[PDB]
């Protein structure tokens, strides 16, 4: 149908159809009379995956022959979403499969909806890993993602009576067509035990052994025939494990296999839970053995850093540092200083937050029991590091206690971030302002000691998933004017600037959005039975529920608009559909209250006859990658409204910019760079800058001051307190009111006036469709910087020491 | 190479080779440079299984079109063993695959050794189910095996320091190429809850739900293009299950899934363990819903028994009876009497033992908690049944308490065997003598009430696995003389009687055995590092370790031969290799001692220089179906020496007879029929008959009497007591001696003299190879009756009311 989706040649269509029927018969053991829709999806998935195998085998063979430096991306999260369409896109098979399935009498889009998301991540950090893998494959890097194959990914969110309910994401139930178990590469991982010191150095003995079994998933590059590997470890009990008593022993195998059972969803508050530590060590131990095995299959560890880069995705795999030391020192018998040199040059650390409650600080007593040798190595790293600090800053005793990897206190803890900085040759934040905040505040001491380690690598998103796949209409009208090269060279979108006054292009951009909004309005009626006005402004905030992300500020605005309507019902207002979506971490009480507030607001607003269809508030249930692919192209306004200094980068922001939504946001995270690229005139910037927040903290934030001086804010609070939004439970929202009035870390009230005013300027612009669209064009045209291809090229050159290559491997 | 293994046509070999390379590439994601031996096995398994699919789909389609009466074989055990060779045999693909793999540079036999046994059974009852499935497919019956897909089958046995060690049989670790998950047929199974009585009858409410997910495994008939289904249920938690607390809730899903985790290996002693009851109900509930679903997809349950037979393989699925009643009464609203009529006519029960400690007698309090509605139905069945007994035998109050399904006592129990008899139109034992023992003793009261219910169906073994597959040499020399028809018509083996004096045939039979013995002697050196004389008599006893099976009696004989040698070292004795193998139930202390005794005897005997290679005692580790396929063809003497009245049938006995071993045995179980078929002159029968045992029990068995009157027996006991076989632990075997002397239920000493004497007659015959072989020929020629095809044809005609058919389905 559309050009960017590839050729539907006669020979290819015929072959796809025959292979589809082959798989239906031989793989699914079905014929057309008994086939379920799920069978059809699997026949298609198997048909498509067949095209990956030659490329996958030869990509890996290529790396063995050429022996390039290998990139190991260690993450506990890979938020992959669905794989079928992505694979077709990157293989140029989409139109062909569409045709082939059409001739077979099937709707491919309906088949695509059957695939479960690989929801092996929580939010931004997990999706970043996924975008990165895609960019690394597209840029021809010898890169491997390493993580855990969770049996249960992020929970499915259900909303019952306005409340979030979690249910197990049993994503593997029907089997995953995209993975290949690799049992011959099964590796033992050790836990507990004790350290014996001999003449021949330390020995870690009496350990419990869990097996790590790898599963390989293909990561296809964009039309370059490169297929990289994502290797996820699953926990398996050894067969002599725990071996009435016989039965129990077999049942207790579950204990060892619990390690890979479930993704921790608490992206808000670090919990020192032992199972989480086991998961962190599990992925690190298995991965490092696999890395070293591959390194040897080419004595001399001097060349290790020339052949290996390990990227630590936050501190979650920080145990890579003492684990590498452990292997190098205890098993390979390198001296400490040489092992350390190798380690530092091998590892790099990416920080993804400044919220102190999110920092990993593992209780010493836990490491003592679980990983006794690692604790010893950590103490040793700390001593030698603190000797360096003492020498560089003689007499600065407070610097010593601030920089220590060991924090003294009630429970002694290890600061994993301090471990990562000490053990890495590079440390980067994920947006310019965030990287600066690291240098100036939380890692200031470390920056003063080793300024050369600190870098910025502004986040990006893959334009394959986040444009071509989810927004083919927009990709097509762009390709019509500038060709297809921009898909793997997003900077080329700048060429669209000379179309800002092009009437046809303005008409096309606005029509694509309208079509996207219509399709999403339909999706909402079909799957959720809710009726929205597609001519309204689509005002969307989708992201995990956090106080810092200030879904609450959006709530206050919603209520203001509602109250203004109720005050002057016969005044014209630009109609809005306000959509808020996102999961709350199950133990985050405030976030669950916020969700309930949102639904409670919807309950009042969506049923007020006076409101009509001028204002609708919808909570988007079960926000996840596949839902983002639908809602983002349909959005007009992107809410990026975190308190300045709190969102390290954001990536949702970039997805919206790429897909033709205007952004209302604070100068926070990557918003700053987005506004700089587009020009501030084409952005709706409001609120305190970082400096204003700091000034406020010095004086002391008094929420009452705002409540006393803003009558519209007072009314809202009074309505919240008195039970206007919870008639049967008048005090339901007292926690929220209390927090807002007395202990708001994120200064919701401080930005309220400016936000509302800025929101009026949004409504004003939307009244003028032509000028709205010209501003949109100016955003899309400048979103090039935010391609993860750019981010990855920067990592490759500035951190990993490898050159990207856009060259095809032979097909 | 050999004719019975099929044609190796040019077109087939070429196609097998190309499909093998296709699977290696596309399915295993490998090329020849990186392929492991396990990859080669899987490529072959996938290549072969491709040939099953058309036949499987059309067999099932056929049943839907023709709508024949369906046979449901309910078992908690299906001891399938390996599937690859069996499939090739039944599809006539063996020579072709052998050729194809040979040209690819692979040894197919080496590939076959990689396949794990499906060890979903303990011993005879589980193997019976497997042979039966094979015969039902071969006889063109619309038959389904239903059971549980255990994650862990029978434990792998390791022998450490002469002691049995169990390890988990993780048979699914690499994936099972022979199964197809059928998630669309997932069914809920209910546990716990309570019964509400309404106006509209009883209601079972507030239950916990476990999901039952079916996996289908093909059961190919012998060259008739029929492929039946074995459907095994796996336990899955529902997604709202149990839904810090979030993490635990996800982890607790294991509790529900524990149901299908592991096969209970306690074939010796009924344990009223709740998990076992859950497994029994699980397979019954899921199966019955599946049966009823299939019945409806053709209101009128009158025709249910015309369309459905359910065979209960022992009492383990006895809950089928009250479950059928429950569905019919509570869910379909049939009146009791009509539901009962339907139930009785639908169900038949096969008893597999008379050992009272093996009978299922479930504590009432367990049924109360787990299955409250079923208990109520059982009480109701009992009342109406006992009303029938009272009416037929007025005043016989003791009959009433003996026949009750409820046993009063300390804990009230339900006698599941009594439930099965009451709820079934037919009850059968598994050998003529066993069926008679049921009528005369343990079910006498029931036989007097309903004599028409009691039948015999003498056990059988499939000649496909147990001749063609494991003994191709013997199958071939037989086919050379009489053609190939006997493979699915084993009675034709009688034709071999006219070859008893045929010199060429005598030479061939003896040569096949010699080749088999050589191959097995090699197998023992290669995989276990033990060196045996292939010219010795192969004296084998392989079967689960039980006191009743009297491995101990064999032990006494072994020691007698050893002592006689030591007494007169320079006298000629026919050399023997004595092989004993079998697993002990992990909690069966005596059985574990017996294994230790056997190894301890081996330790002494195998290292006595005076003995030489005249006597060797070897414990065959990890006896299982795939090992039986090796050892049985190599055996000369089959030890079938259970105390008369204790082995219901035996089937190992039939395997040995078919494969050219002579049998030393008691008149017990099917031995009686084997001796009758072959003629007693061609059998080594010894020991007490059933009547002699009964006489002994009346007087009282005094083991001392034998110890006092048999000096050779005294010496053995003294040696056992004094530490001759355990020098470092002199009292190690005091339990055995004590049991033998004071509490031997199985009268080991009573048969000792006759056994030893009979064993001399065996040695005498073996001295004359020509006459040994002529007797062997006379056994093989009369083993026809013991084909499970005969057994199944009897079930079909006399119990299920269906005609077998040897006709091909179109290919
Ligand atoms: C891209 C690509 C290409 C080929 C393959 C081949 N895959 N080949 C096998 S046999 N895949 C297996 O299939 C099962 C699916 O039910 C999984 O449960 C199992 O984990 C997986 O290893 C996998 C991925
Ligand atoms: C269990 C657990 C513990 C901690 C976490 C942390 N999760 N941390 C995230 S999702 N960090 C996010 O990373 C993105 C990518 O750089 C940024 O754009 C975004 O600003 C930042 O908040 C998640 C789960
Ligand atoms: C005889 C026959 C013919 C075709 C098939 C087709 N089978 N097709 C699939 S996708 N089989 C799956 O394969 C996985 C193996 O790794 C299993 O883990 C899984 O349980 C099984 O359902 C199965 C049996
Ligand atoms: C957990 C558990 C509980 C009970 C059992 C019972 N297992 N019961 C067996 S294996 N019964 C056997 O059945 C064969 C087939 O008819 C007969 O030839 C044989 O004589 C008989 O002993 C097995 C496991």
């Amino acid at each position: 149908q559309i050009s960017v989706r590839g050729l539907a040649g006669v020979e290819n269509v015929t072959e796809l159809k025959k292979n589809f029927n082959r798989h239906l018969h031989f793989t699914l053991v079905k014929d057309r009379n008994v086939a379920t829709p799920r069978d059809y999806y699997f026949a298609l998935a198997h048909t498509v995956r067949d095209h990956l195998v030659g490329r996958w085998i030869r990509t890996q063979q290529h790396y063995y022959e050429k022996d390039p430096k290998r990139i190991y991306y260690l993450s506990l999260e890979f938020y992959m979403g669905r794989t079928l369409q992505n694979t077709m896109v990157n293989l140029a098979l989409e139109n062909a499969c569409d045709e082939a399935t059409y001739q077979l009498g099937l709707d491919m889009e309906e088949l695509e909806e059957i695939e479960e998301d690989a929801g092996l991540g929580n939010g931004g950090l997990g999706r970043l890993a996924a975008c990165f893998l895609d960019s690394m494959a597209t840029l021809g890097l010898a890169a491997y993602g390493y993580g855990i194959r969770y049996e249960f990914g992020i929970f499915n969110q259900k909303i019952c009576g306005g409340w979030q309910m979690e249910e197990a994401d049993d994503w593997l139930r029907y089997g995953n067509p995209w993975e290949k178990a690799r049992p011959e590469f099964t590796l033992p991982v050790h836990f507990y035990g004790r350290v014996e010191h001999t003449s021949q150095g330390a020995k870690w003995v009496d350990t419990q052994v869990v097996l790590a079994m790898p599963y390989d998933t293909p990561v296809p590059g964009y039309r370059n025939n490169v297929v990289n590997t994502m290797r996820l470890w699953s926990a398996k009990a050894p067969n002599d494990f725990n071996l009435g008593g016989y039965i129990q022993a077999v049942l207790d195998r579950n204990l060892a296999e619990n390690i890979s059972r479930v993704l921790y969803p608490n992206d808000n508050f670090f919990e020192g839970k032992e199972l989480r530590l086991k998961q962190e060590y599990f992925v690190v131990a298995a991965t490092l053995q696999d890395i070293i095995r591959r390194f040897k299959s080419s004595t001399n560890f001097d060349a290790f850093p020339d052949k290996v880069a390990i990227q630590l995705n936050d501190t979650h795999p920080s145990l890579a540092i003492p684990e590498l030391m452990r292997v190098l020192v205890d098993l390979e018998r390198l001296d400490w200083d040489k092992a350390w040199e190798v380690t530092v040059k091998t590892c790099a650390y990416t920080n993804h937050t400044v919220l102190p409650e999110a920092l990993e600080r593992w209780p010493v007593h836990l490491l003592e029991t679980l990983l006794p040798r690692h604790l010893q190595i950590i103490y040793e790293i700390n001593q030698r590091f603190l000797n360096r600090v003492a020498a560089a800053f003689p007499g600065d005793v407070d610097r010593l206690r601030r920089m220590s990897l060991v924090e003294e206190g009630a429970v002694k803890r290890i600061n994993m971030a301090h471990l990562c900085i000490a053990g890495s040759h590079a440390v980067n934040g994920v947006a310019r302002i965030h990287s600066e905040i690291l240098k100036k505040t939380i890692f200031k001491d470390f920056y003063e000691l080793e300024p050369h380690k600190f870098q910025n690598k502004t986040n990006g998103i893959t334009p394959r998933r986040w444009l071509v796949l989810c927004n083919p209409g927009l990709a097509e009208i762009i390709a019509e004017r500038i060709g297809e090269e921009y898909i793997s060279d997003l900077d080329q979108l700048r060429k669209l600037l000379s179309y800002v006054d092009d009437e046809a292009f303005i008409r096309d951009v606005a029509k694509v959005k309208q079509e996207n909004k219509l399709k999403f309005a339909a999706y909402l009626e079909r799957e959720y039975k809710v009726h929205i006005n597609p001519n309204s402004l689509f005002d969307v905030q989708v992201k995990r529920i956090h106080e810092y992300k200030r879904q609450l500020l959006n709530c206050l605005h919603v209520i203001t608009l509602y109250n203004r309507i109720k005050k002057e019902p016969n005044k014209f207002v630009v109609p809005r559909t306000v959509m808020i979506g996102g999961k709350a971490a199950p133990g985050y009480h405030m976030a669950k209250m916020i969700i309930k507030l949102i639904t409670a607001i919807g309950d009042v607003v969506n049923h007020d006859p006076v409101v009509g269809d001028r204002l609708r508030v919808i909570f988007l249930e079960n926000y996840r990658v596949s839902l983002a692919e639908k809602v983002i192209p349909a959005a007009d306004l992107s809410e990026q409204i975190s308190t300045a200094g709190t969102e390290a980068s954001g990536t949702g922001n970039m997805k919206f910019m790429l897909n033709g939504a205007l952004t209302i946001g604070t100068m926070d995270g990557a918003n700053v760079e987005m506004a700089e690229e587009a020009g501030e005139e084409n952005f709706f910037i409001f609120g305190m800058r970082v400096e204003d927040v700091d000034r406020l903290d010095q004086r002391g934030y008094n929420a009452q001051e705002y409540y006393d001086r803003i009558p519209e804010l007072r009314q809202i609070i009074e309505q919240l307190s008195s039970g206007f939004f919870s008639p049967k439970q008048p005090d339901l929202f007292k926690d929220i009111v209390n927090m807002l009035m007395h202990h708001d870390r994120f200064k919701v009230f401080a930005d309220y006036e400016e936000y509302v005013k800025c929101q009026e300027r949004v409504s004003a612009l939307y009244k003028n469709p032509r000028e709205w669209t010209r501003m949109v064009i100016r955003n899309i045209a400048t979103s090039g910087k935010f391609s993860s291809d750019r981010t990855i090229a920067q990592y490759a050159r500035e951190i990993w020491g490898v050159e990207p290559s856009r060259q095809r491997l032979p097909a």
